C-alpha cells in the first residue's frame, strides 16, 4: 500500500530520531 | 538500539521496494 | 458512486506522492 | 510529470463534483 509506504517510512522517521537522541 | 532501528530501515526499505514494484 | 470515488481519491493520492517525490 | 498529475486532480475533482453533487 501507499499508506504503508508512508506510515514505513513514519517509523524509520521516529526510530531515527530516538536513536541520534540516545 | 542498533538493532530496533536496523530493523526501522529494514522495514521502511522493504515497504519502499514493494511500493515501486506495483 | 462510493467504490468510484473512493478509487478517483485514490489514484490522485497516488499521484500526488509520486509528484512530490519527483 | 506535471501533465499527469494535474490530469490526477482534474479525475479527482469531476469524481468528487459528480459524488456531492447527487
Amino acid at each position: 500500500g501507499i499508506g504503508k509506504f508512508l506510515h514505513x517510512a513514519k517509523k524509520f522517521a521516529k526510530a531515527f530520531v530516538a536513536e541520534i537522541m540516545n
